[PDB]
């Protein structure tokens, strides 16, 4: 790849910001759950993983018909 390359780079740079934010906000602080246990759920078929892309999709696009 080339193009995806350099979103996944600035992007990354702000990742580790959002994942240190979504750890001590509910990602690993007391989800109850954590890989562990959301795995099973999210590698099933990617029931969460992929899904967590379509899940506001089908908000926007269901909302006002526009995603």
């Amino acid at each position: 790849t080339f193009l995806t390359q350099v979103k996944e780079s600035l992007s990354s740079y702000w990742e580790s910001a959002k994942t240190a934010a979504q750890n001590l906000y509910e990602k690993t602080y007391l989800p109850a759950v954590d890989e562990k246990l959301r795995d099973l759920y999210s590698k099933s078929t990617a029931a969460m993983s992929t899904y967590t892309g379509i899940f506001t999709d089908q908000v926007l696009s269901v909302l006002k018909g526009e995603e």
